[PDB]
């Protein structure tokens, strides 16, 4: 039993070691993890900034923010781990010879690997979230689809105004999102008005989402459509639980989302309120563009040995088993006997999963037994092909076969100096868009009077060279 510090917060949730995953990676690896996140921290940024402050750093440090990680490696709080892999980590080095798209993800500019990425199945599912809407409250209320987004905010407005669901109460929540942070919040409210709240490409050249016009006239529609009632008046408080309590209390009308797990409701919920029918549609047009920029990255976050570990060896050999065969399928599928069994070699869910008699999704199930727990792990797009109803995997050629999905910007690296700089510009704007974003849709500031001055403080904070160094590095 090689007791071994982490710190570990996914989905605002410590890692419990105690999950049967880990359980399970406890006795097949000897590394048993000790988080030095308790089970009351719920924001990973700044449970992770704390932990910086803290003096000695963990024996491996996981985060969501890999520009931070990748900075930790460049400064030595995180060892290179490219001589362990090559000496230790057969599986890891075997996956970056034959995936050199992700290698690049895990090199730094110095040609150190600081960290091992969380990878996506992206070159099997590359879409992630989409748009859907209550085809029942639709037909209920006499309306076609929505093909606009003035069509959109009509549709809403009788959403709220017209009781679709029946009961004579004014209860209806027409659009809601699902988040633990205000980006987002933003990041499944703004796509409607074809904005962004983070860096795209247009053309060549990386633009800031937040510091263009789509954004503002985004945030004045969501104030607009948030005092009629027509977005959630809880976007920015009501947490992870939105998607769950709001459809399955028959008050949720439309949302931007996942498109397996929002898939999954409609069987979810189908005793529970007989005809719901959550159905995915195509992006709302806006002036004739018909794209999202919602896309699966190639990967998400990460975790890497601090410079404090004792016995990097061992833990480039737990980082490795992840990659095994039947380390990446634990990730990815729980427990042999309980979320599946082997059928011809292949892993099928069981009712536990797929038919949960608590009445919770599949993907919910996998989480609470700690599969998909974000570290450094290889995603397997069988694991979400095994639970997608047959709606949700028609959505995934809808989106790719009707060509509306635009690619992620990859999250580009830089020189030692210039990533030190972006990160603190691009940290400090985050805090500026958050702040003013939030004031602005709930109507506490005036967004045509203060616009402008906003811009005035990305710019003071150094918007102009994040922009700079962002096109260095692209
Ligand atoms: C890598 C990871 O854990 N990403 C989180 C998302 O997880 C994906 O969600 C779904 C889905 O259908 O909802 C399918 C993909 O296979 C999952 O990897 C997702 O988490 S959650 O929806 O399960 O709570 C989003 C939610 O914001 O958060 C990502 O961190
Ligand atoms: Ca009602």
């Amino acid at each position: 039993p090689k007791e071994t510090t982490i710190f570990a917060m996914h989905l605002g949730k410590a890692l419990d070691p105690n999950l049967p995953v880990f359980v399970k990676a406890e006795k097949d690896t000897n590394i048993k993890l000790v988080n030095v996140a308790s089970q009351n921290q719920t924001d990973q940024i700044q449970a992770y900034n704390l932990m910086l402050t803290e003096g000695k750093l963990p024996d491996i440090v996981s985060y969501e923010l890999s520009a931070d990680l990748e900075n930790l490696g460049i400064e030595g709080g995180l060892i290179p781990l490219e001589d362990l892999i090559n000496q230790h980590a057969p599986n890891l080095k075997k996956f970056f010879e034959e995936n050199p798209r992700y290698k690049k993800d895990a090199v730094a500019v110095d040609g150190h690997i600081y960290m091992i990425p969380n990878y996506y199945d992206y070159f099997n599912i590359k879409v992630s979230q989409g748009y859907f809407i209550r085809q029942d409250w639709l037909e209920k209320l006499g309306l076609k689809e929505p093909r606009t987004v003035d069509e959109l905010y009509t549709t809403l407005k009788a959403f709220r105004e017209k009781d679709p669901n029946g009961n004579g109460k004014k209860d209806e929540v027409p659009f809601f999102v699902r988040a633990n942070n205000v980006r987002k919040v933003l990041t499944s409210l703004v796509d409607l008005f074809k904005a962004s709240p983070i860096w795209y490409e247009e053309n060549g050249m990386v633009k800031y989402g937040p510091a263009q016009k789509e954004f503002k006239h985004a945030i004045k529609e969501l104030s607009k459509w948030y005092k009629e009632g027509l977005i959630d008046e809880e976007i920015f408080t009501r947490g992870l639980e939105s998607r769950d309590y709001l459809l399955s209390n028959n008050l949720g009308g439309a949302t931007d989302d996942w498109i397996a797990s929002t898939s999954s409701y409609n069987r979810n919920l189908a005793d529970k309120i007989p005809g719901f029918n959550l159905k995915l549609v195509l992006p709302y047009e806006l002036n004739g563009n018909a794209k999202t920029r919602h896309a699966r990255t190639t990967y998400l976050g990460g975790w890497g040995i601090s410079k404090d570990a004792k016995d990097p060896v061992s833990l480039i050999k737990y980082f490795d088993y992840w990659y095994s065969v039947e380390g990446r399928r634990l990730w990815n599928f729980g427990i042999e006997g309980s979320e599946y069994t082997l059928v011809d070699g292949k892993p099928v869910f069981t009712d536990k999963v797929l038919k949960n008699p608590d009445g919770k999704t599949p993907l919910a199930v996998l989480r609470e037994v700690g599969a998909q727990y974000r570290l450094g792990a290889f995603q397997d797009a069988q694991y979400e092909l095994g639970w997608a109803s047959e709606s949700a995997k028609a959505g995934y050629k809808y989106y790719m076969d009707n060509d509306v999905v635009l690619d992620e910007l990859p999250i580009l690296k830089y020189t030692k100096e210039k990533s030190k700089e972006f990160v603190s510009i691009d940290t400090a704007m985050r805090a500026v868009v958050e702040e003013k974003a939030q004031q602005w849709i709930l109507g506490s500031g005036d967004i045509d009077k203060e616009w402008d001055a906003y811009i005035k403080r990305l710019e003071n904070l150094g918007l102009s060279k994040a922009e700079q160094i962002q096109n260095e590095a692209f």
